[PDB]
C-alpha cells in the first residue's frame, strides 16, 4: 500500500552446452521485457544465468573459464544492461566472475545488483561452496563447485537500493539460517536468491514434493524469522540429462508464498511487494535489540562442526 | 544403532486462576498414565504446566510468586515424580522457578528433564523473554514475561539422555534460529519445547498456527533433529491459548499433531538414528559452514 515495489521472478529454463551466449542473453532480455510490460521495477535472475551449470562437468581448474565473464558488463551482456537502463528496471544477475585481484586470477560465484538507472548497486560473492573439488565416481552426477570457484570475499552485504534495504544470496546459501540472520541484523527488507538445485532423474511422488518442501521451507522461514521479503528464482529444466529443480517463489515477511512458478522453463512470476510490511515484526515479535541475547549464541561463531 | 524412543506429547488444557495445584498435578498424572498405556518412554509437558499463564495479569514483580515452585520437586509435585519413576517414564516439565542463587531471589521460566529412573538429567531456563515489562494499555491483553522472569543462566544445553542427545527450549525460543543452531552445534537429536502462545496478537489464527509449525519444522530440518512442541491450550479465564501440539521429524515433517485445545496426548515412535542420516547427507556442519561470515550474530544484538 505504501512502500510498494513490483518484483518479477525471471525463472530460466534449461541452458544446454550447445546454446550460444547470445541465445542465453536474448532469453534474459525476453524475460526482462515481459516484466517491463507488467510494470515491474526489479526482475531477479537465477544463479549462473549466463551459462549452463558447468560444475556438473569435470575439467582442469582453469579449463572452464569459457563460461566465466571477462567483465560485468562485457560485449555479450551489454545489450541486457542497455535494455534495463532504457526501460527503467533494475535487476540481479547471477554469473561466474573472472577477476584480476592481487596479481593472481580469481574465480567467484557472483550475483550483481543493478539499479533502475543502470548503475551497479552492489556485488555479492558466494560463501557456501557446495559439492566437492576432485572427481568422485561414487555420485550419479558431479558437483564440482569447490573446484571451479573460490570462497567469496564480500560477505552478506545489505545495500540501500530500490527505496529500501536489499540483500543478495546465492543458491545453497538459502539452506543456512546464518544467511538470513546476518542480513537480517543489517535491517534487510528484500533478499534476492538465485539457485541451481540438482535433482534425481525419476524424482516423483512423495520424494519430489519433499525436496520442494525443503526448498520452500528454508526460504519461508528465513523470510518470517527475519521479517524480510525473499525472492528465490531458479534455473529449471533438464540440462543435458541433468534435471534442475524449479519452483521459483516470492516470499512475504510473514513467510507466506505470494507468487510461485508453474513451469520448469522460462517463466516470469511477479508480485506487488510492500516493503513497509517488514516493519511490524521488527518492532515487536522480532525486535532484535530487545529480545536477542548474543551471550548465548557463541557456538555459532566459535566452532564449525559439532562438539 | 537401536536408538528408538516413543515420545508422548502431553498437551494440557486450560488452567484457571481458581484451579488448585493439586488439580493441576492430577491432570499431569492422568496424562502421564495415558502415555504409559500407549507405551511411551518419554512425555513432554507444556511451558509453565504447574499454574495458569499468569504473565497475562498485572501485579508487582514480587506478586506472581504464588505460582512459582519453591523446589523441584516439592511436596506438591512429588506425587508426579513418584508416578513417573514407578511407571519408568521420563518427562520434561515446565514451571516457574524460585531458586535463590547468592543472597538474592531470582525468578526463571524453567523446564526440567527427568530420566526414566526418576533421576534429573538437566534443567533449562528461558533465554528469550517475550512481551514487555510495564503495563501498556494499547494492547488487548498483557504479556509481562519480562516483568516476572529473568533471562536464564543455563544456556541451550544438550545432555546425554534417552539414548541420544536431548535439548530443551521454552516457548518463543522456537521462533529464533539461534535456539536450534546452538543445540544443533552440539549434535542434538531431540529438542523438547513446551509453549504458551495466545491466539490473538498484541487474531490471525491460521497465520499464527502457520508460524507455530513453520519455525519448528525449519529448525528440525535445518539441524536434522527431532523437535517436540507441546502446548497448554484452551480458554484461560477469557484468554484463549493456541493448541496445535506437534512432533517433528528431522526432515521437518509432522508425524504427530494435536487436534483439540484441551488435555490431549500425541505419541510417535522417534528413531534418533534418522538424525545421523541427514547430518551425514550434505547437512555436514563441519564441511560447509563458514563461521568467519557470521560474526554479526554474536557481535551485535540489534540492527546496526
Amino acid at each position: 500500500m505504501t512502500r510498494r515495489i513490483r518484483i518479477g521472478g525471471a525463472q530460466m529454463g534449461a541452458i544446454s552446452r550447445s546454446d550460444s551466449k547470445k541465445e542465453i542473453v536474448d532469453r534474459l532480455i525476453a524475460l526482462l521485457r515481459q516484466a517491463s510490460e507488467k510494470g515491474c521495477e526489479l526482475v531477479v535472475f537465477p544463479e549462473l544465468a549466463l551459462s549452463t551449470f558447468f560444475p556438473r562437468w569435470y575439467a582442469e581448474r582453469d579449463g572452464m573459464d569459457g563460461y566465466f565473464e571477462d567483465g560485468m558488463p562485457n560485449a555479450a551482456t551489454l545489450p541486457l544492461f542497455e535494455e534495463a537502463r532504457r526501460l527503467g528496471i533494475g535487476f540481479s544477475l547471477g554469473y561466474a566472475e573472472l577477476v584480476q585481484e592481487d596479481g593472481r586470477v580469481r574465480r567467484f560465484n557472483t550475483t550483481v545488483l543493478v539499479e533502475r538507472n543502470g548503475e551497479i548497486v552492489g556485488k555479492y560473492r558466494k560463501i557456501h561452496l557446495p559439492g566437492h573439488a576432485e572427481y568422485e565416481p561414487e555420485r550419479s552426477h558431479q558437483h564440482l563447485e569447490k573446484r571451479y570457484f573460490e570462497v567469496g570475499n564480500t560477505g552478506f552485504q545489505v545495500w540501500d537500493a530500490f527505496g529500501g534495504r536489499v540483500g543478495m544470496a546465492i543458491c545453497n546459501d538459502r539452506r543456512w539460517v546464518e544467511t538470513y540472520r546476518v542480513m537480517g541484523l543489517q535491517d534487510v527488507e528484500l533478499i534476492l536468491i538465485g539457485y541451481n538445485t540438482p535433482v534425481a532423474d525419476s524424482l516423483s511422488g512423495e520424494s519430489e514434493t519433499l525436496r520442494m518442501f525443503h526448498n520452500h521451507l528454508t526460504m519461508q522461514a528465513g523470510a518470517y524469522q527475519n521479517s524480510t521479503w525473499v525472492v528465490g528464482v531458479a534455473k529449471a529444466g533438464v540440462e543435458d540429462g541433468h534435471r534442475l529443480m524449479g519452483g521459483s517463489v516470492i516470499v512475504a515477511p510473514t513467510g507466506e508464498i505470494v507468487a510461485q512458478a508453474m513451469t520448469e522453463g522460462d517463466e516470469l512470476i511477479v508480485a506487488d511487494c510492500d516493503l513497509d510490511r517488514c516493519r511490524y515484526y521488527k518492532s515487536h515479535i522480532f525486535n532484535f535489540a530487545a529480545h536477542r541475547r548474543p551471550e548465548f549464541y557463541q557456538r555459532i561463531t566459535s566452532q564449525t562442526g559439532v562438539e
